[PDB]
């Protein structure tokens, strides 16, 4: 009956849980091999040395082990659901219960890519934590243990940029079986176009949080980097160009993010003007569906051009800390010709978007 996306939706949450303890339990054998391998470094005469790099194999190990995790659990509830939503349907439940069964589910995914960014940024901050009681004695030169730090970043930055690809592709899947197995049982078609502006939205949220994900990962490298002039090890020539590589990798990360993001959601809304105009809705209300998509893609341009705004304030307060303690005038030289590039990309990848978007628009307007 109407029970069987009640059990689904507990049968979910369960699941959820389920990988939160398992991402907690991932981190806390991190946190295992830290502390042994402190025990590890105790004025070495046979290894040493190499419980550095062994450190930094079990970052790189627990980071995989995170982002697999995270894969197949977010397979787990996308499966639950499309069999749920079908299961449902051939229950004849109402078709109305439909959408808001998958803008439920849709919800679920989404705090589990939240929950995952957060572990993948903890891990991130593990490894800080290690360099910090790192270099102590044994007095690891800032090459060795900043190498191995600025590698945990670019990881955790492609972990977090596939996360989110994932996450959207899961979410857009839902939504796109949704909205077919609604018209199929003759949803109103009013009714259509609406639940795909709900799911439009849930993606726009999940690329907001995704954004936040990226630029906090921006701020355990900066923070990371202070910890170089702390240990008087590393130099300002190289870890401060190690910085402003993890400045291009947020950046690029960022507008591959909203590149992304910005597909999903027209390739959600051309499906949903198309299955709309079969049932034949009023061309008045087509034309009005185009308008809220593309004011959702506009939406969604800024909010993602704040982001990489914010990449670039990180990027300026960075330079003048690093400045009073040049190289660091044309790092931020370097770090504004890269946002402003990622800023043009941004608007003319939308108004693209928003244009095609209108021409099937006229054309489903003319086919009436």
């Amino acid at each position: 009956p109407e029970e069987l996306l009640k059990g689904a939706e507990e049968f979910i949450e369960e699941l959820i849980r389920e990988s939160e303890e398992g991402a907690e339990a991932l981190l806390q054998a991190l946190e295992e091999a830290i502390e042994a391998a402190e025990e590890a470094a105790r004025r070495k005469s046979g290894t040493g040395e190499e419980v550095g790099a062994a450190l930094a194999a079990a970052v790189t190990e627990v980071i995989a082990a995170l982002s697999a995790l995270l894969t197949e659990t977010l397979a787990h509830v996308a499966a639950l659901a499309t069999q749920a939503l079908a299961a449902a349907a051939a229950q004849r439940v109402p078709p109305e219960e439909l959408l808001k069964g998958a803008e439920r589910f849709i919800e679920l995914l989404i705090r589990l890519s939240e929950r995952g960014a957060e572990a993948l940024l903890r891990a991130l901050e593990l490894a800080i934590e290690a360099a910090e009681e790192a270099a102590r004695r044994k007095s690891g030169t800032g090459k060795e243990v900043g190498a191995a730090l600025a590698a945990a970043v670019t990881e955790v930055i492609a972990a977090l940029s596939a996360l989110l690809t994932l996450t959207l592709a899961h979410v857009a899947a839902l939504a796109t079986q949704a909205l077919a197995a609604a018209a199929a049982q003759r949803v109103p078609p009013e009714e259509l176009l609406r639940g795909a502006e709900r799911f439009i939205e849930l993606l726009i949220r999940l690329s907001e949080r995704g954004a936040e994900a990226l630029l906090r990962a921006l701020e355990l490298a900066i923070r990371a980097a202070r910890e170089a002039a702390r240990r008087k090890s590393g130099t300002g020539e190289e870890v401060g160009a190690a910085l402003a590589a993890a400045v291009t990798e947020v950046i690029a990360a960022l507008s591959a993010l909203l590149t992304l993001t910005l597909a999903h959601v027209a390739a959600l809304a051309t499906q949903a003007l198309a299955a709309a105009a079969a049932q034949r809705v009023p061309p008045e209300e087509l034309e009005k569906g185009a308008e809220r998509f593309i004011e959702l893609l506009e939406r969604l341009s800024e909010r993602g051009a704040e982001a990489l705004e914010r990449a670039l304030e990180l990027a300026e307060e960075a330079a003048e800390e690093a400045a009073r303690r040049e190289e660091v005038g044309a790092a931020l030289a370097a770090a504004e010709t890269e946002v402003e590039a990622a800023l043009s990309a941004l608007e003319t990848l939308t108004e693209a978007h928003v244009a095609a978007l209108a021409t099937q628009a006229e054309a489903a307007a003319a086919a009436q």
